[PDB]
């Protein structure tokens, strides 16, 4: 395959010494767990459960997420990821890490975010509290970008709203990982329904703009109340729903521009494709979050050419912000 | 008899965790094979130990290789306990592995790699930000263990590791920590000369962390005074003198008072009658540079024979002392 590199940030890390990207070098201290006492049980996920908890030391709400360890340099990764972010702008803020003394289990300590319902927003929602919201998803990119950081698992399960304070954080930094010109990466990330192309066709050397593919899927999910939008069944099928939207004339363009090789497990289902107005997608029930303005920030936002989307700095210029 | 004692903080840690924690002596130790390093060159020495620096020839890293003289089962079961409870704490040496030579079967220990600097030669160029710096990376390792339940009972400079290019510390040889459990009368016979708390001296069993707060004391005391040892013994009973001639008598018989302490009989003809010194007194040409009264009040509060009256590992921390401190 034809090598690809970032349109932006390109060198971040290229720029900096070992010691903040060279995670697997990185030494962690784990505190004593003895100072959180656990609450109630919050969320879950495939390798950690989430849990509120409360600092016995200043009486202070915190989230603790114990990780299940399945991988060593996975654990270390999120940590240095987070370390390096710590205090960045919607970016979850680590506040400890701790091992319980008996069970010696990692457990990772977060700033309390408090979670406003996802299906009670959704009705209520307004065209105006998309852009706010998504502007906020944006700052966290671009942060993360420009610290040389690929989130890799954007979705709206990573993305916690208190909406009574319109405060947002992407969190779950599990799947993140440091982005290095013409650097191979597996492509086995994200969640299926917000997978890019470029995953789908184990297209590796892949960047930042793998997280506008994700935020595209969102905005399409928000905007159109179709969610998920290209909803695979597996990950062939998924390319499969994409290309019943974007077309297979531009795939095809898309794996001859990067001289990618087809799985041979696309050949029975892919078929043939035109590609779909934006347009088409808009009904009376959604209609009211539909505008010109957000159909061109989600063109530009959903290609197939990782290269050719929007980074999350120019998408912070789009004329959908004007009114945020 | 004695008055019992308990300590002031992390009293009942070990109380309310399960038997699995602290019963190092039912604790199953697996041994994996030393195959998997390479012992390059001899670092150091132990009564019971002979520590190495090594590589591991299945990543070409660096660590550290403990070989350890089979003396006593239970004491190796402790010290292995003890640094799995503690692996991955501030400041803490990392126990990596636990490994047996095939043929030889003697136990080994496998840590993280510290990168000693040379402390010789480099004690001149010493600042008293670098005294204040290192002092509070100990104290995150004291304030640590004690939180886990663990006395170390042997905390003296050999003991503490220093990479002094990357800013690095860590505190070494677990072998002589132990659980505490309130009420626990303990062996007295632990630290090491210069560094044992009047409490061992005087034959006062019922000791705590703050046991270690003492040995810290003695080393603040030798660095900012550039008198090594601070209170130079050359027996058990001379030492508990030594730190007469200093803290004075007086408040030596207010402490044995208070705990109804026996004193040996082997004091009677050395202890003689000693003035309560100055801090002051200590401070010369040589290391005025080290001393401040923020200092002197701090090795003040640590040097007490009332091992309750010590700051805590806490405490300490929150002194002004480290007010400059990151
Ligand atoms: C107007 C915002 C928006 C724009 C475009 C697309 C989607 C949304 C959206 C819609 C809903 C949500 C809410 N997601 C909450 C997910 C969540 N993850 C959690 C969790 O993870 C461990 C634990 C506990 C609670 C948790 N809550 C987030 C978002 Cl970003
Ligand atoms: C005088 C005490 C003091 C007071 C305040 C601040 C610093 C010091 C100090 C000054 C120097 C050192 C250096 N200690 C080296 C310890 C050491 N232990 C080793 C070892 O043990 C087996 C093997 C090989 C090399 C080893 N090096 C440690 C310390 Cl803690």
């Amino acid at each position: 395959p034809v090598p690809s590199r970032a349109r932006v940030y390109t060198d971040v890390n290229t720029h900096r010494p070992s010691e903040y990207w060279d995670y697997e070098s990185h030494v962690v201290e784990w505190g004593n767990q003895d100072d959180y006492q656990l609450v109630r049980k919050l969320g879950r996920g495939k390798y950690s459960e989430v849990f509120e908890a409360i600092n016995i030391t200043n009486n202070e709400k915190v989230v603790v997420k114990i990780l299940k360890p399945v991988k060593k340099k996975k654990i270390k990764r999120e940590i240095k990821i987070l370390e390096n972010l710590r205090g960045g702008p919607n970016i979850i803020t680590l506040a400890d890490i701790v091992k319980d003394p008996v069970s010696r289990t990692p457990a990772l300590v977060f700033e309390h975010v408090n979670n406003t319902d996802f299906k009670q927003l959704y009705q209520t929602l307004t065209d105006y509290d998309i852009r706010f919201y998504m502007y906020e998803i944006l700052k966290a990119l671009d942060y993360c970008h420009s610290m040389g950081i690929m989130h890799r698992d954007v979705k709206p399960h990573n993305v916690m709203i208190d909406h009574e304070h319109r405060k947002l954080r992407l969190i779950d930094w599990g799947l993140a990982e440091f982005y290095h010109p013409g650097q191979e990466y597996n492509v086995r990330v994200a969640s299926r329904y917000f997978k890019g192309p470029e995953l789908l066709v184990d297209y590796q050397m892949y960047d930042y703009s793998l997280d506008m593919w994700s935020l595209g899927c969102m905005l399409a999910s928000m905007i159109f109340r179709k969610e998920p939008f290209f909803h695979g069944h597996d990950n062939y099928d998924q390319l499969v729903r994409i290309a019943k939207v974007l077309g297979t004339e531009d795939l095809y363009d898309y794996i001859d521009k990067y001289n990618i090789e087809l799985d041979p497990r696309f050949n029975d289902i892919l078929g043939r494709h035109s590609r779909k107005r934006w347009e088409r997608f808009v009904h009376s029930e959604n209609q009211h979050l539909v505008s010109p303005e957000a159909l061109d920030f989600l063109d530009k936002l959903l290609r197939y050419d990782h290269q050719s989307r929007l980074t999350a700095r120019e998408a912070m210029e789009h004329p959908y912000f004007y009114t945020v």
